[PDB]
């Protein structure tokens, strides 16, 4: 039905393993990763990457969400860097098969007593201009968050807050920061500072195991691919490094000095997502799922329940793809936070919900502009056809093709209950 | 609520190995679910009164045995017509009324080697007072199962044949015995003089096993509560074989003297129902759960995929029940075989269907008697209404329950792929 | 099938198949129970022991014999019935029979004695023919008393103040025959030597549908403290008329020994049954097929998951042997023991090998039987001038006496355990032996 | 207190998602680092004072990388580590061995190289305990480094490095030839894709630890160390994760070699492997080592477990084994127990040759003999119970695994004891 071939590419020998250490025995370089890469990119903008043209490659390499980091620069040196982001994830438009949407990011330059002057101004600034996320520097108690949510101010409440973990006292109080805030960013370069060395691994791999326990985002970031601002190749250390933040839990990657000042911005984007490829395959999904199947406590959200049920049909039949519908990316972040094998494909009307689900690991936004249809059934149907239509487009989906698909029973938000089994025609 | 948690052994249920699970068992958590292992009794001059046959409708009898080892065409034709009259009597109250199916026992062929003629003679008789089920005397390969599917003709297609394993060569010839048949009856009786005594427990476990692997029915027969028959309270031995058929994997377990001859059928039918129920809640669903799903292979059927789907979605939010629409009753078989804690309510138009369901474990006949509404989804909604309504009367169901609802794209059989959340109001 | 591969060839492919070892192989308890075979015949000597109730059918000394013969390991005494008289007749019976075979020392096999008590009746604690009953234990050497319906922790202190101090080394299986005593468990357990189910009252007292729950859940923990554990009354009842059994009673036997118990035990079907004999054989039968059956595998890591760290060194030299035995095959485990209690610990995580436990306490060797898995053997010859080569002629008599029994061959492998020094509690060493 | 060090909360989870969620950067390592650190001599590392502080600072094996340098040149580097050794042979409580390992030119356009034919004699003639063969690609290579080591280098132990896609697809057979292998990652990343290497190095890493041979991870693991007195993030989490992935050594090339901070490199290798090697989820691993073990009938192996067993049922401070050849001390580390298998031998080879086992600690027994050999034995316990004791594996009151045979010569193993300190 499927064929010998499709059994020995991305690693289903070693998927099938009744053992971790069966499992890694019959992993394959020879098994080429088919999936399409779920761990999303991102790039920090800077001197090496600002240029529109420049950006346009960067998209077409992986990125997908565009660091601006509030250390350096002047407001007037940052607004034309979303500007002339904008004007390169716009030059796609037309043709839907190279549209993506691509989010931004303001890293801010932290504090000090309290949240600083300049943090203060630099989040108003993030407003004022439509950005979808904050990396908030520092972090080291929830009051913390709270602090930054506070001057996203009247207007945008809606921005997600990834709290930056870089010292001791932010390993420390990692709970009751990860409850306040929407995910976390390991941010190796200060923590590695902080705290000695040789621990930094320790606080990466509890950080992860937390973030994918509590269903949040979590971002690996510093020194990834260091050697590539000079070099065109990475040392065996950090392919090593980005290959198991992958195999660890990470939903995001980071590129700072590589993509930002660095002779191979470009090349670095390609290299992180060679890399992600292989290492998402390597994944060993059967006692993963089992983990997070059993970590996960009992739930009564119909969109929770809803879920679990779409990621155990998905890996039943090896489906292709997850088409949900999504206002606020909610149900494409609860498929997500057990990690299915399949990919899940969210079509939403929110441009910004559409640009923030690349905080989730394997959701592919799909921004849907079409005019509403008067029958709410009908308009469902066409956005679910929309999916599937992008889907083949993309080389996601190919007809005889198994999709699971997520929709709720009315419409608005926080109501997703239905999980329907379809056959790709 | 707290005393939620204390009922049907949920601390036992909570325990992360075996031994714990054992350990925690207590005789004072009450069970709560419906008893869902099906009771079979033997029609015979001590239950063949229509009056005595409803207080064993009451009592829990699902099937009817007729052992056509035992009276002639005329006697059989009198015993079919007493239980189809107890089981009418019930009818006036749809919500609350009780299917039960009709399996004629075979004589068997005796000292030779194939088809019987007075099996050919009695498996015509079957066929033409509509008996559900056929339970196959001393079947020892395939080709026996073909020679009665072949006796039952053209207008016994849809009838359920389960072989009978009762010697050495049936449990050697097993595997393709179990592929052409719908199910199984371990038949100790007979198997204990064929086979050393000692042995019979090992051939129940495994054929039970096997049975539950295969996703298709098993019956554990004879001897249950023999004491029963004189004496009205059954021996420890006898309690605890009872409690362990049901503990094995029985789908359903069988009365024979105990209602055919005995003084105490209606007592015997409430002794199986009361252990069924505690043996039931005693289940360590975990491993089961896991076991199942690991060993049940990838399938491309939506039917199957559904309904792995909808019982993992069972558990996560612990739904009070399952309700499915099914005309064949296969997508209430393909729910049933991962053994969910929920009750399976099987909504059926077919009356045959909703005999014949008795046979899967967990499954709870409901047979629908209104016409087809012009509106397919109305018609598909007021069947799932009824389902809700008749959960709610006989105790299934509470207002602010979760139920996961399994229907299907359009109508007639095989197409179902849709699970939905749904509370009860 | 890598894990097995070499034993494979160098044991044969027939080796495989006999004792349920496909079905031990399996990776789940569902593939373990669909490769159970009735093919694969039984090879291990029978470990769970057989308590007879004497009585008119098994009183003379020539049918206490051929129960000997069948499989009996404890002969039980029900002080209910009978005066001291009678059961002093009974045990100098059973006694006669048992010496009869002690002629050869490396083939003798020994038999406890348990005085089952009357019980409270109305009353609140130890009644007056109860405390006069276990006076006539010690005086004529009892060694277990079933406490019949123990409800809490003092129930089972009084027993033992009635035993006296002659009374010490006697064992008390607590009997729980209410709800009381199911529910307050967890304390009698902790006072008591081991439990027996004794479902004829049980039955009675709690509903007949919930016994099943209190028979698995008593067994489990009895399975995880460590302690014996007997399932008692109508396992095959119907075998006090009739030849065979039913179908529920052979259940009922083999499910006993799969639920963990140590002990199982026939009532009225030995004491007044037309078949004591017969039905003696067929509980040896159930036991011996339901034994092969056992998941090990996950019993095994299941114990090993459950079972505290331990600083006793009897303990983890326990656990280290056990592993040992079960990574070669080993044929049996041979223990040096005064108490038993080195046996004891290795019985409670369940080997496969039998544990073959040599020792000169006539008494130890009669209560070992309450453990399953555990062959006692009585050891006659007076110490040697040099200890270490007094415990090397206890391990070789080990080896001859496994050897005549068929549990030992030429090119097994056995694991020896003993200690550092002489007298009880110093057991510490672990051993690998190849039979020569 | 015990229970809040070396990882032990995530040590008792049940999940390895509870394991990671429960690991604490408050947690101290107390447990010795088990996996060793090779280190390549050069221009950097070659001085009898610098080899003494990196000696101190963890290395337990000394590389000589035969792709550069003369016989003369080697034989210097030899002479220098051996003087280094030796200036602690003063106190035997305490003396560490070091193994010599020669890494081989390779074959390059060519079977076995002319100039390989000649390193191997001279490392047979000069003593040496390992050779990292270069470039191995089939068994038939392994037979031929073999061969040319000849009848005087029948214990050099012959560790295969696996370099290109061939050696990858035919790893199995090689494996089976050679006592352990290498994961040579700077020509496998040029060989085979970079973004593969990962996979290669876990299937190879894994498949050593089901046979029980030694595994080494090499290559640009510190790599910014050859310049900077601090390692990148993503070099310390590769450390890290060869160390979790399962290798029995870890190396350094250029940062001990050529670079400018050869005893901090050493140092780095160190403190990291000690933090990994408490974050190993040892619930698991143990059960996952021990189904995928065949059932043995020899009593070496079948003491081994039962060893490793006992050894966690009482939270054993260590494991002393009395070994000839280092085989009993091999079978207990496959296990990978969390107790220091502290192996007490005769044979100065065997006590170098045991570093490429993880958790196998070497003392040389140099003390007078006894006339009765149960006498000799008992001394020979109480000699790794005073080294443990003076070196902090052991205090009064711990618990130890003793594993001993009942006849003397190689191959008799089979007696295990449990025995509590003083
Ligand atoms: O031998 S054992 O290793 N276990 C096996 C017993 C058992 C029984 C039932 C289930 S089920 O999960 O309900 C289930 C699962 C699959 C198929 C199925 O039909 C049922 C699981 C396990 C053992 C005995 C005693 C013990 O006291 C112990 O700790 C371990
Ligand atoms: O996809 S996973 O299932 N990878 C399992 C990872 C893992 C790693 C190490 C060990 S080991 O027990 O130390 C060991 C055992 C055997 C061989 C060995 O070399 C090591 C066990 C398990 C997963 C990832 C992230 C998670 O957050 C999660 O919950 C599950
Ligand atoms: O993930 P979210 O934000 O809860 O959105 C899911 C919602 O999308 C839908 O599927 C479609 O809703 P709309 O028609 O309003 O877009 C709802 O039925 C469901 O409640
Ligand atoms: O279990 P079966 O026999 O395949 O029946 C399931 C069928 O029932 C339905 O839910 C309802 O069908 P009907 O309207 O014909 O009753 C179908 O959509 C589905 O195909
Ligand atoms: O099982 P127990 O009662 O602790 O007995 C085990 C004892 O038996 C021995 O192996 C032999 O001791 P004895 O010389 O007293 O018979 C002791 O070394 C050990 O302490
Ligand atoms: O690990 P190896 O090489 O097999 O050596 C283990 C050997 O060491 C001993 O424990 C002590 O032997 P020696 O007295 O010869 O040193 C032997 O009994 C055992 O056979
Ligand atoms: O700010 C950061 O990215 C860091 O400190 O690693
Ligand atoms: O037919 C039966 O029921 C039997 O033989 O047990
Ligand atoms: O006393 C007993 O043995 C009983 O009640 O079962
Ligand atoms: O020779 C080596 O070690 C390499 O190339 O990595
Ligand atoms: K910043
Ligand atoms: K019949
Ligand atoms: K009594
Ligand atoms: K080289
Ligand atoms: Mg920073
Ligand atoms: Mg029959
Ligand atoms: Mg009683
Ligand atoms: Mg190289």
């Amino acid at each position: 039905e499927l064929g010998t071939a499709f059994f020995q590419q991305q690693q289903l020998p070693a998927a099938m393993a009744d053992t971790f250490l069966e499992h890694l025995c019959l992993l394959d370089i020879d098994s080429e990763p088919v999936a399409a890469r779920s761990t999303s990119i991102i790039a920090t903008i800077g001197p090496a990457s600002r240029s529109v043209e420049r950006l346009k490659e960067m998209i077409k390499a992986g990125m997908n969400i565009a660091r601006l980091n509030f250390s350096h620069g002047s407001h007037e040196y940052h607004a034309e860097s979303i500007a002339n982001v904008r004007e390169a994830v716009e030059s796609f438009a037309g043709s839907p098969l190279s549209y993506r949407p691509v989010a931004i990011a303001l890293d801010t330059k932290g504090p000090g007593p309290g949240l600083s002057e300049q943090d203060v101004r630099d989040l108003r600034f993030g407003v004022e201009h439509g950005v979808d996320i904050v990396f908030a520097s520092f972090v080291r108690k929830a009051s913390d968050v709270a602090a930054v949510r506070a001057a996203l101010g009247p207007e945008g409440h809606g921005i997600k807050i990834i709290s930056k973990i870089e010292n001791h006292e932010g390993v420390k109080r990692f709970d009751e920061i990860l409850e306040v805030s929407d995910g976390i960013m390991v941010a190796r370069g200060d923590l590695g500072i902080e705290i000695p060395a040789e621990k930094v691994f320790l606080a990466q791999k509890m950080m992860i195991g937390r973030c994918n326990l509590a269903g949040k985002p979590v971002v690996c970031a510093t020194q990834m691919l260091e050697s590539m601002i000079t070099k065109p190749r990475p040392t065996r250390a950090e392919t090593s490094d980005v290959a198991n933040a992958v195999l660890d839990g990470a939903d995001c990657i980071m590129l700072s000095g590589e993509t930002a000042k660095g002779n191979f911005p470009v090349e670095a984007v390609k290299m992180q997502h060679a890399i992600a490829r292989e290492a998402e395959a390597a994944v060993y999904h059967r006692q993963l799922f089992e983990e997070l199947r059993r970590a996960a406590p009992l739930s009564r959200d119909p969109t929770e329940v809803t879920a679990i049920g779409a990621v155990e049909a998905a890996f039943k039949c090896c489906a292709a793809a997850i088409i949900v519908l999504t206002t606020t990316g909610r149900s494409a972040q609860l498929l997500s936070r057990y990690r299915p094998r399949a990919a899940v494909i969210a079509v939403t009307r929110s441009a910004q919900a559409a640009r923030q689900v690349h905080l989730c690991r394997g959701v592919f936004p799909l921004l849907y502009r079409e005019p509403p249809e008067a029958i709410w059934a009908d308009d469902v149907d066409r956005r679910v056809q929309f999916g599937i239509e992008s889907g083949k487009l993309r080389g996601f989906l190919r007809v005889g093709d198994l999709v699971i698909v997520v929709t709720g029973w009315r419409p608005g938000s926080g109501y997703t209950n239905i999980m329907r089994v379809l056959s790709i025609s």
